[PDB]
């Protein structure tokens, strides 16, 4: 027993919640939580969130996920991955029931480009995932959930609408623009700008884009090129290629300080920290 | 190339184009087309078209085929697969390259309840359509195809909204209201009223939605009742409790002499004949 939806009379008309390929754009207002809580608690599914956490930004750790436990896949089971290059810094959070979380050790690499860089790398770590979780969800680690972020999300593969260019015209987008970075996008295409700080899916098609992200960053060192925005800049090439099955609003990934709170944003879920 | 999508300023804002449990509803506008066929095309789609022409509704496939033929998924590969009492009253119809169809030779049943309810037994015949064709569309025989009907639709299970519903409460829905019916959908349940003439999805969730209906039916006549509108009936149970993951709009089915051409219908894709 439910709000009947009615063909005539949308709910979101200043929105829009569906891409020319026919992938949901999610948007407060446009789903119902309970058919959806109940679609994905018949699988039993299990979400997987990686995160990364090298250096100073342990730091971020005990915010992220004191709040993750608070709104993100309540009542579903959840794994985190914790990627450090500091095992005993990860904060002990007391976890609800079916949540659990894993410390994975790993190399403090050379600079920041490389650390944001190499989470495809070191994503792809392989045999694991497929066994554990039916969907990897892959995020920032200086970030807090202020609201809900649930299985609305889950889909093959999605993307995130960078909160500083979903009301932006395309030759405006920071794709890549050099022929020599695989990550090129001409100045006639492209359908979103996706930020690197919120993409995820399937176990399967996380772990193809990962691959390929990796495979075309190599591909630019080889070449002595390294795309305008790095890790982004391959992520929005891999997903003008291979088109996302949701897309998140900003709603997902926002920050209040640059940005405000603007009515078209009814929730505010998943923020920057300072 | 094609038209930027702009995320604040929707296409359609008179109609709903996504359900609560995020599915597409398929309107003209949603969708960029060329985007689509080359999705399709990229895997070699091929769609199957299940029609039943039982007695004298062989009369009805020459102008089906003729119209299929000019704007049924175009382009990709398309097996028909008609469903007859009489192979040899089966029009002979030039088809466009990669295209096909098989006469499948059947039993004229008892009365037209029967012949309408024994398509779901019909249907599911079922080692062959999983080897020959990715998804399976099945549709009335009395209709004309007069605008593009394509790859817009494909999904792994879609039904389509009565036409004459559509604009409709829920309570006014002619679901079955008899507990004693497998059909029975309570007085304060249901999303949608779909139409038994026109539903579809992968080879997969066809065989499993159309082997449910057939033993809901069979359950039913053990026990001494027909369910009110019959297949409809217990197409629209089954779509209640297995979600569909797109609904066509009323664009694909369509009487425009009983409904005229309201201006919320863009296009007429798929209407009765007399
Ligand atoms: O020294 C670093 C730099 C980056 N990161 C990870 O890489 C992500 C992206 O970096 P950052 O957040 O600095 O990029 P921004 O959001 O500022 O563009 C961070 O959230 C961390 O998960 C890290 O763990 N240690
Ligand atoms: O004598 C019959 C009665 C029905 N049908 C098939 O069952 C479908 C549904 O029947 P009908 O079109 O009469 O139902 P309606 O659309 O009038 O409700 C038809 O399109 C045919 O495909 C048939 O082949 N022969
Ligand atoms: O334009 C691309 C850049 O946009 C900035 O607003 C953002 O902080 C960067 O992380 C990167 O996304
Ligand atoms: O209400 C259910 C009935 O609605 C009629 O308009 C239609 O002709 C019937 O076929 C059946 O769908
Ligand atoms: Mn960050
Ligand atoms: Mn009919």
């Amino acid at each position: 027993v439910y709000p009947q939806p009615k063909v005539l009379t949308p709910c979101r008309k200043d929105v829009l919640v569906v891409t020319p390929w026919l992938a949901p754009i999610v948007w407060e207002g446009t789903f119902n939580i309970d058919i959806l809580n109940e679609q994905f608690r018949l699988q039993n599914t299990t979400i997987g969130l990686t995160v990364f956490a090298i250096k100073k930004y342990v730091a971020f750790l005990k915010l992220f996920l004191e709040t993750a436990e608070k709104h993100f896949m309540v009542g579903h089971r959840v794994h985190y991955y914790v990627f450090t290059d500091q095992p005993a810094a990860v904060p002990r959070v007391t976890l609800g029931t079916g949540r659990q979380l894993s410390v994975l050790e790993v190399g403090a690499y050379k600079r920041w480009q490389d650390v944001s860089m190499r989470r495809m790398e070191m994503i792809s770590c392989e045999r694991r995932f497929l066994s554990e979780v039916d969907y990897l969800v892959c995020v920032d680690v200086d970030m807090e959930f202020r609201d809900h972020v649930g299985v609305e999300i889950l889909t093959p593969l999605f993307g995130t609408l960078h909160p500083s260019f979903y009301g932006s015209s395309r030759e405006a987008f920071t794709y890549e623009r050099r022929p020599q970075s695989q990550a090129y996008i001409p100045k006639d295409e492209g359908d979103f700008y996706y930020m690197g700080a919120f993409f995820g899916g399937s176990v399967q098609e996380v772990q193809r884009l990962t691959r390929a992200c990796h495979q075309a960053m190599m591909v630019d060192q080889a070449n002595g090129i390294e795309a305008v925005w790095h890790d982004e800049s391959h992520l929005n090439k891999y997903l003008l290629r291979h088109k996302p099955t949701k897309v998140l609003s900003p709603e997902y990934l926002w920050d209040q300080q640059l940005l405000g709170w603007p009515a078209v944003l009814r929730k505010l879920r998943f923020t920057a920290v300072p």
